[PDB]
């Protein structure tokens, strides 16, 4: 209790961690985009938690796993209560949480720096890298170290401490098996160590330095472009990393501009000759890419962001103004920024039509259709925005129509489906070599980003002369489906009126949008294409065969259902895979209102299912136990019988739900019946290990006690089989029968045997109950003793030897052994010999005053183990050419073990003897 | 809130069944082996009987929580996907100010639970134009939206509803409504008339509904009602707000003893 | 055993503090320059710890020495005191590593305070002045 008391805050506290850290990170996991950031940007939440887990604080993690493993209690003691090792599994199992802890961290501090680096909110971003490169530096070194040395880390010491363990060894029996998963540990934190160290840092910590010099030689008006009189400009530079992340450097002093706006700055040779990125701000502002420089190139002028910035002003006359000043001035448009933007880009967002048409002129086709890293053409860009007069432009400039993007593969068609305008389309369907459907990733068509978009572009496209109203995709979800799975049905009406569409189309498991309206359990949508449209409710799905009433049934859905059950138009007969009915089901869910309202309209109360079972015992097979007792209530027939004739009682034994017998017992059904193989429940009820039961059936009848069904085996013996106390001390309260045998032979007290409670051993020993009893077989209890290798049953046996003689000898097994007249003790010995348990034979060896009466040499050389006649030839001295004149060696030969033979062959014993 | 409306939501029962089905469950537990241990005739009777009643108790509350519904809405809508000053009208007019930027968010409209309002747009330099024209795509859900605006970091304003099937959007309510509530009178008149040869509707609603009248109630101004007093007709005169406030309400809280009259 | 549980928190404690403070030492001394900068000034660092360190606070390091001192349990109380010794070993570690973090903190800070002094940043000196 003091060890309890001293080790029990510690090992709550990994507990309750170890559990918290599950249940949140299953829940982060299950959560949508919007709650995800939430809660990861809580100022106070589970991050900094998690971070300060490895700090040496109290409710930290690192301050319990030290301090268990210094204190040395998961080191077992001796023998002892089931305390050292319970300690042991925790600090595992709390070293399991901390490195996957570490992994949770790393994950979502690098999706948090890449979801504000896409953004380019650099303020956020800067933290979170900080955050993720000190994170992961940290739990590096507090796993393994930073090197070799004299702290030796965590896992180590983890692996030092089950090398102790292991060689500790004080008990096998099962403790081999025990470090033998043990091992396995070894082995998986091996494996992660690996890892570890294999793993490379996702963060590029070392900064670029910032230019050397600032000027502006360069004559150009200052109020032009964003460049403000009185406004501070500012410059970083940041590592152009593909893999890794990288550091943005400290901004430099504020420059003050007048009368200038566009500046020449130089830049220092990097040392590793890497490009790097270059970030400009104004005073609090956003801060902007501008450009990027390559190892060998020292004069970088800024004025090619300007023009990026002139070509997407939102005004139309001072950006053309400025876009033609600048290319006066000169500057490419070869220039990318952002995601590999465009400056061609930047003028389809702008819609301005002025630019547009002065770069296509002297233009070429690859730039119209040069598309960015994310694949977005410049069509693309301008389906998205939404403009007209920049499409109409493209389209006579001959740009690919059937442009597609990276991974989501979608044409500028999905796009304006998406946003749904319409303009853009009527703009678009001017354009020859135009493809109506397109193949995405999910196969989907135009139609089902439409139906997203709207009725206006619903309406657009279903005027068109060329459409494909029941397109289906790879997941098979025809318009229909994903129209109404949405719950807008004025745009699944406009959809029908204005063609005709399949509605009884199915997906490849034959599933309906009835189907998917049951199932998510929106009534309303059900009613109105009921009531207003007709359809085959009558439709089953291919895996199980299940219907429409029973998907509403399904995961809690009554008012649907109720709806379906009350129109007749669906049938209520209908059967699927399985046998289950609408009844079934429902008692299934257990729903009241459900089943009162189905049998006001009128059902059969003794459905059937493929086994014949009735209603009432699926009753008794569900959680609910008032499922039993409004069928009852209701009129239920209380000996209904199945294909195997088993009745509602003996179902409900057979699973052990007390209260479900408890309600029958009230309700007073008839216990006679039975089942085809005519087993009582009381027999179910000793499975499952119930005794109110025991009692109840005694009192309304006390013949039950050594009632037999076809097996013949009687309930006391299954009873001690099923190993539980109760039952068994109860039926020698009234004290059955000891000498009923089943057909196999079997008594209570080899039963006992097996399990080996001394108790019920004494208690049959004290009763005078014969020892000798034999099946059909002929197998007697004492071989069956001697097997298990209970010693205190034999102990305690050999105590009282008024009851057993060693002397005397069983006469059965004198006839089936005729050559040998073996007594009881010799022929155990020689048994214990070839049962190869070594302690089982010293055992008997101990207790028996002369063991070579057996002679275990010739015995385990029939028996051909090599332990147990080494054992014997070194310690017990046993002559090689042994009493009789056949040696040991002959029976070796015969049996033909290896070792056993060299073993008597370097004991001298010669081959040639005969 | 949101947070701990689902983080405690999870704890109580949990969001979803697993092998920990919340600490609810642990407690009802428990009690069912104190029921299986045994007990005493009378007197811790009564203690079964009173942990009976805190069963109850516990059931009605688990009930209650699964019950309880969500009061937010984690939910964001779509910002604008292209602006554009095509209005001819001249920068130094109301809050629009040479070296200033816009930037726009927008919310959904529920009445009974909060919306988040989202994130801020990129920044926009103003300059030569005030009147600016956002485009916006049509919401999945088919929701009303706020639309709320900030000029810097001053105070965020809302400048207007949107319906599902309406994208063209012109920014011209607001404008409006500070030129009537401009504590100026001159200068508010001025760009008041300008703003109305521009065209702007006079039944737009903003601060729980008020109205340009209730802005010229509170300002005091006194030339832009005899303007408007004149072809108006009464029920907009006496059109209460959201708390049932009148511009006669609004005229004796301000008190301008002309408008008054 | 109720006297080695009556001190095997306050032990495991400074211990712990201790070996982690030894770890600490030499893992930011040979930290890289742009990481080093970064470790200093996490919102929750160690310096931040250290400097609740001296709070009377639990977790902290004086609770343990001054229940030790106060208790007066490391004097040895007849033959075979083990844990006396024990604890009194813990006391002199305890001292030494206050000793070390009190001189640790002041080389960081300074080293902040000069290296934002160069480029002027003398919102984030002062308050490492005032540190």
């Amino acid at each position: 209790s003091i060890q309890d008391a001293k080790v029990s805050p510690i090992i709550s506290k990994i507990n309750n961690f170890a559990r918290y850290f599950d249940t949140e990170k299953e829940r982060i996991r299950g959560l949508k985009l919007n709650d995800y950031i939430l809660k990861l940007e809580e100022p106070n939440g589970i991050l900094l938690h998690f971070k300060e887990s490895r700090t040496p604080t109290d409710d930290s993690l690192q301050a319990p796993l030290f301090s268990i493993i210094e204190e040395g209690y998961a080191v077992p003691k001796s023998i002892d209560d089931e305390l050292a090792f319970k300690v042991l599994y925790a600090l595992l199992y709390g070293t399991q949480t901390y490195v996957s802890v570490m992994f949770f961290l790393l994950e979502q501090y690098s999706f948090l720096a890449n979801h504000y680096y896409e953004k380019g909110y650099l303020e956020k971003y800067d933290e979170y890298f900080n955050s993720l490169n000190n994170v992961f530096l940290d739990f590096k070194s507090s796993l393994v170290g930073t090197g070799t040395s004299n702290n030796e880390g965590l896992l180590d010491r983890v692996l030092q401490v089950l090398m102790t363990v292991k060689n500790s060894e004080f008990l096998g029996l099962e403790k081999n098996g025990v470090d033998e998963m043990l091992n396995e540990k070894i082995n998986l934190f091996n494996k992660i160590k690996e890892e570890i160290e294999g793993k490379q840092k996702m963060t590029l910590s070392e900064t670029p330095e910032n230019f050397a010099q600032i000027s502006f030689d360069k004559d150009i008006t200052t109020p032009i472009g964003d460049w403000r009189d009185g406004r501070e400009v500012r410059y970083a530079v940041q590592y152009a990393s593909e893999t890794l992340f990288s550091k943005i450097s400290h901004w430099s002093d504020p420059v003050s501009v007048r009368e200038k706006a566009c500046p020449t700055l130089r830049m220092p040779v990097d040392q590793t000759r890497r490009n790097v990125l270059v970030f400009r701000k104004f005073d609090s502002s956003k801060p902007q890419l501008v450009g990027e420089i390559t190892p060998y190139l020292s004069n970088f002028i800024d004025i090619d962001r300007d023009l990026y910035n002139a070509a997407s002003n939102p005004d139309s006359a001072v950006g053309f103004k400025e876009f033609t000043k600048l290319n006066y001035d000169g500057a490419n448009i070869r220039a990318t920024f952002d995601h590999g933007r465009t400056v061609f880009h930047a003028a389809a967002k702008s819609g301005n039509d002025k630019i547009m048409f002065g770069l296509t002129f002297l233009a070429k086709s690859t730039e119209l259709n040069q598309p960015d890293k994310k694949g977005y053409t410049p069509i693309h860009v301008a389906a998205d925005s939404g403009n007209a007069g920049i499409v109409n432009l493209l389209i006579q400039r001959g740009v690919s129509i059937n442009s597609k993007t990276y991974h989501f593969l979608q044409t500028p068609l999905h796009l304006a489906a998406q946003r749904g305008f319409v303009t853009t389309f009527q703009r678009l369907m001017e354009s020859p070599e135009i493809n109506i459907n397109e193949r995405d990733k999910d196969g989907f068509t135009p139609l089902h980003y439409a139906i997203r978009g709207g009725e206006r572009i619903l309406e657009a496209f279903l005027n068109q002369i060329s459409i494909d109203v029941n397109a289906k995709s790879n997941t098979g979800l025809t318009p229909f489906h994903l129209a109404i799975i949405k719950n807008d049905w004025p745009v699944a009406s406009t959809l029908l009126g204005s063609k005709k569409v399949d509605i009884n189309a199915v997906d490849e498991n034959n599933i309906t949008a009835l189907h998917y309206a049951a199932i998510l359990g929106y009534l309303e949508t059900t009613k109105q294409l009921i009531n207003l449209k007709e359809i085959n409710a009558n439709v089953v799905s291919s895996p199980g065969l299940l219907s429409a009433l029973h998907y509403a049934i399904l995961y809690k859905h009554d008012d649907v259902a109720s709806f379906l059950m009350r129109s007749s138009n669906v049938n209520v007969n209908l059967k699927a895979l399985g046998g289950i009915t609408p009844l079934h089901l429902a008692v299934i869910q257990g729903r009241k209102q459900i089943l009162s309202l189905m049998f006001d309209i009128g059902v059969n109360i003794e459905q059937k299912t493929d086994e014949k079972y009735t209603p009432l015992h699926l009753a008794a097979m569900s959680k609910y136990p008032e499922l039993i007792q409004i069928l009852l209530d209701q009129g239920s027939n209380f000996e209904a019988k199945t294909n195997s004739g088993a009745t509602p009682l003996h179902l409900a034994t057979f699973k052990g739900k007390s209260q479900a017998a408890l309600i029958l017992l009230n309700n007073e059904v008839n216990w006679r019946d039975t089942d085809e193989n005519g087993q009582m429940p009381i027999h179910g009820a000793a499975m499952t290990g119930l005794l109110d039961v025991a009692q109840a059936i005694i009192s309304i009848d006390a013949t039950v006690v050594d009632i037999e069904d076809k097996n013949s085996d009687t309930p006391l013996n299954l009873a001690a089989q099923n190993s539980h106390i109760d039952v068994i001390k109860y039926f020698i309260d009234q004290g059955a029968d000891i000498n009923t045998r089943n057909k196999k032979g079997l008594a209570p007290l080899l039963a006992f045997s097996k399990k080996g409670n001394l108790d019920m051993v004494k208690y049959l020993f004290d009763k005078n109950a014969n020892v000798y009893i034999a099946d059909n077989d002929g197998m007697n209890f004492f071989y069956y003793a001697v097997q298990n290798g209970h010693l205190n049953i034999v102990k305690y046996a050999m105590s009282e030897k008024d009851k057993f003689e060693w002397s005397n000898t069983d006469n059965n097994r004198r006839d089936e052994c005729p050559n040998e007249e073996c007594a009881i003790s010799h022929f155990a010995v020689c048994d214990a010999v070839q049962f190869d348990r070594i302690e089982i034979v010293k055992y008997f060896v101990g207790t028996l005053g002369n063991f070579a009466i057996c002679g275990p040499l010739h015995q385990a050389a029939r028996y051909g183990h090599l332990d147990i006649v080494k054992y014997l030839v070194e310690e017990e001295f046993l002559s090689v050419d042994g009493s009789k004149t056949d040696t040991p060696l002959c029976y070796a030969s015969e049996n033909g073990h290896f070792t056993v033979v060299q073993y008597l062959v370097s004991n001298g014993a010669k081959v040639n003897h005969d």
